[PDB]
């Protein structure tokens, strides 16, 4: 599924991401925009052979099992394919674990490079939330 911006904002808000670990909702929407262009089916292969999955491009090196990232962890205890669902619950729940792990949203490269330090509230501007 390719979410609309506000649709995703609302979904993320419903799933408890607004101000989760102090990260306002716009951060999460911004991260999803730049990680996946709001596409739950986005996948991208990393240089190490892991793959990033889903709307928040959660990687299989650490967070999910895709059966083809040897030596990797599955800290969200999910098949990576679960992160491609139109239902963002698995991605959100895994993202909550990630963002809680001490590094905040810096885990999301696109967030660090494209959202951090920007007016992320713009990402939820106009949305009914
Ligand atoms: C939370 C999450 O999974 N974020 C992704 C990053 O992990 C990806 O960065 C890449 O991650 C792999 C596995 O840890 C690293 O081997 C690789 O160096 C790293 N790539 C960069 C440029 O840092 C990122 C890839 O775009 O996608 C999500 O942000
Ligand atoms: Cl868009
Ligand atoms: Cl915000
Ligand atoms: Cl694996
Ligand atoms: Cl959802
Ligand atoms: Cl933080
Ligand atoms: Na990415
Ligand atoms: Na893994």
């Amino acid at each position: 599924k390719v979410f609309g911006r506000c649709e995703l904002a609302a979904a993320m808000k419903r799933h408890g991401l607004d101000n989760y670990r102090g990260y306002s909702l716009g951060n999460w929407v911004c991260a999803a925009k730049f990680e996946s262009n709001f596409n739950t089916q986005a996948t991208n292969r990393n240089t190490d052979g892991s793959t990033d999955y889903g709307i928040l491009q959660i990687n299989s090196r650490w967070w999910c099992n895709d059966g083809r990232t040897p030596g990797s962890r599955n800290l969200c205890n999910i098949p990576c394919s679960a992160l491609l669902s139109s239902d963002i619950t698995a991605s959100v729940n895994c993202a909550k674990k990630i963002v809680s792990d001490g590094n905040g949203m810096n885990a999301w490269v696109a967030w660090r490079n494209r959202c951090k330090g920007t007016d992320v509230q713009a990402w939820i501007r106009g949305c009914r939330l």
